[PDB]
């Protein structure tokens, strides 16, 4: 499809590889890491996102993560 | 004398400033900040950690991250 965006997968991918720079810079261990980046979600949630649409935004954030996690997974893309 | 330091207050501090600090610079849009956040929350799971683990890190994660939010909600408990 056509889908014109302000800022573009380069954009956001950039946009990711810096702050993995920024984590990098003092190569942060896994479970520091997960807590500053969830710190900062929850951060971005109680800062820009008003209360009603903060519970909105954190369950389909889950749903995200959780099957992005259960896409590489596979397993035959079926059940059996 | 009977304390232990998890991780530095000012460390953990200064890790999530400077990430801010990056979505600060560019200035991202709320669509923007939380789609990179995503992806890189994820990124690391990629990287350290397997996906017979990500799978309840991701849950760790959820779980985690709402009942921060919820602890913030909740604070009217007598319904009964």
């Amino acid at each position: 499809m056509a889908i014109q965006s302000k800022y573009s997968n380069t954009q956001v991918e950039s946009l990711i590889a810096e702050i993995l720079v920024v984590l990098e810079k003092h190569k942060a261990p896994t479970d520091l890491s997960l807590m500053a980046l969830g710190n900062c979600v929850t951060h971005l949630l109680e800062r820009k996102v008003p209360s009603e649409s903060r519970q909105a935004v954190a369950e389909q954030f889950a749903k995200a993560l959780a099957q992005s996690v259960k896409s590489n997974l596979e397993h035959h893309h079926h059940h059996h």
